[PDB]
């Protein structure tokens, strides 16, 4: 592990505060602009959709990435939510109500057992089984997110290889000739302090760079900063053009 | 099926000739600018990397997408070929020597049997074990490519679901918030007429559009047209922005 304070400039150019954590898989070395924040545990919010997806698939709650989950008919504030979705779109649009139904079906006993198996954050599911990742007791740090992701990347999680592959497919966010990004955004607004998350990895031709970032998010206006800052760090480090 | 000759404009604008075939999965409808050419069988060239990959994986020739195939030390014309590769990179850069090795390991009996199971093209492997797809008897049409691709998308091909999933991952070409493209390029140069191919699918939020195209390609200089012309068709059909 190494601290590289220079990345703070990317946060400060925006009158922002946060942490970005990178892990060079080939070299087995990590980097961050704030080792302490890197280790600070927060509510995962939508980043919980990764483990939630894995558990639902492994248990058969979700058959495959094509099964459609009908809109429940309640008009919510995010337009994209008011439609039918499959696993790929539910993740893409961070569709809470679909994931809430997955959690309810999985149930508290299975959820807790799986999180323990996953070694995920504090492994705590107190609160509602369908909202703990939002207003409950689960907590996870950026380094912890990296550890979880590495296991997923290597198919080492305690679920089927198939489930892991489907989830990794679902995580696809951007791709071109230069790189592939598999990731998940997060936005915690129920319990202070409000924060934004971006976690995942960058696949290159001969390496993979895992990343986990979070930043203070007082308002929604700064949401795009989650990707923008992470990318600036990635550019500075020559990981992406 | 239905013919739409307006697409010819895209080809003519470049002093080019070819065919683009599209299949709307949701509607179960096909479209092409040239029905006859859509059904004409040509050497698959590098598009053969899709079946080749599936077979190698299913038979254990290739253990996973991470296994490294060391450069043989011979300096070839394509710089990207002169390095170690894995299944993802080999597919991405169309690294023939890697695929040739797979082909030799697989052998003629297994290859023929697998192609018969896949219902792939004319199913004829007559020619060199490590080059039939380049200068042998195998032939496949654009419509035939789409038939094959649909099975692959649905995990219906005779081989393991795992094998199909890995190959679809390897096929990843481009992605963003609007669409995902899984595809493979090809350039048949050994037997006239020389042609360029691009086959795959475009994954949308609510549908998938399969595609198969080929065009006359006298020189490698026009290789970029394969993607560019395809994209014009997609834009014209409102599939992509
Ligand atoms: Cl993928
Ligand atoms: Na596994
Ligand atoms: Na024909």
């Amino acid at each position: 592990w190494q601290e590289n304070k220079s990345w703070n400039a990317h946060f400060t150019e925006h009158k922002s505060q946060g942490v970005v954590v990178l892990w060079n898989e080939n070299k087995q070395q990590g980097f961050t602009n704030n080792l302490k924040r890197a280790n600070q545990a927060f509510l995962p919010a939508a980043t919980f959709k990764i483990p939630n997806s894995l558990i639902a698939l492994d248990l058969g709650v979700v058959k495959d990435e094509h099964q459609v989950f009908k809109w429940d008919g309640q008009t919510r504030d995010i337009a994209t939510w008011n439609r039918d979705h499959n696993l790929i779109t539910a993740m893409k649009y961070s569709v809470v109500p679909v994931y809430q139904e997955f959690a309810r079906q999985i149930g508290e006993a299975r959820m807790s057992k799986m999180l323990h198996a996953f070694d995920y954050g504090n492994e705590d599911i107190s609160g509602n089984v369908d909202s703990f990742w939002l207003d409950g007791g689960i907590r996870i740090s950026a380094t912890e997110q990296i550890s979880f992701l590495r296991k997923l990347y290597h198919n080492k999680l305690h679920v089927s290889e198939r489930s892991q592959r489907i989830v990794k497919q679902a995580m696809l966010t951007e791709a071109n000739g230069d790189y592939i990004i598999r990731a998940k955004t997060g936005y915690s607004t129920r319990i202070e302090p409000k924060i934004g998350w971006w976690v995942g990895w960058v696949e290159l031709d001969d390496n993979v760079w895992f990343f986990a970032m979070n930043m203070d998010m007082p308002t929604s206006d700064g949401l795009g900063l989650r990707q923008a800052i992470t990318k600036e760090v990635l550019k500075q480090e020559k990981i992406i053009p």
